[PDB]
């Protein structure tokens, strides 16, 4: 799939609002993810113990996670779809050692989506939506192929 010059400003601009703030931003998208499917929380043996959104809104492990995820997301959508290089390392880090499901990066896109719906609905309508979902499922498409290469797309 590829996504049109519009499509990647539509994107970027959003994202732009996003980086104001990212370690706001990451805690909320990693709770949004863990109490909206807790499961993906046993995958993480830093964070396992955390039982309340009190307990996750107070650890600060947690909210270093959300910029690290939010950074090298960030740098990857900035590729504008040229982002091979990027995808490389994740990839062989969450097929092999962290073993984390497509199913699973579904969910998390889930969360962005929500996130960004909730802080920015002026720079977050219907077509910026779109154009992020496509942004997202172009990821998720490109990490699937690669864990094929790598003996796991789970
Ligand atoms: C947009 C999505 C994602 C991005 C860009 C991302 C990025 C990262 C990065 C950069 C690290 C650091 C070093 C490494 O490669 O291991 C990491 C670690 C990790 N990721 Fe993710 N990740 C994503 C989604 C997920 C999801 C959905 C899960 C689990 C449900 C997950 C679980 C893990 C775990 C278990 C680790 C290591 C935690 C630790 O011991 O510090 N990741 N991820």
């Amino acid at each position: 799939m590829v996504l049109s010059e519009g499509e990647w400003q539509l994107v970027l601009h959003v994202w732009a609002k996003v980086e104001a703030d990212v370690a706001g931003h990451g805690q909320d998208i990693l709770i949004r993810l863990f109490k909206s499917h807790p499961e993906t929380l046993e995958k993480f043996d830093r964070f396992k113990h955390l039982k309340t959104e009190a307990e996750m809104k107070a650890s600060e492990d947690l909210k270093k996670a959300g910029v690290t995820v939010l950074t090298a997301l960030g740098a990857i959508l900035k590729k504008k779809g040229h982002h091979e290089a990027e995808l490389k390392p994740l990839a062989q880090s969450h097929a092999t050692k962290h073993k984390i499901p497509i199913k699973y990066l579904e969910f998390i896109s889930e969360a962005i989506i929500h996130v960004l719906h909730s802080r920015h609905p002026g720079n977050f309508g219907a077509d910026a939506q779109g154009a992020m979902n496509k942004a997202l499922e172009l990821f998720r498409k490109d990490i699937a192929a690669k864990y094929k290469e790598l003996g796991y797309q789970g």
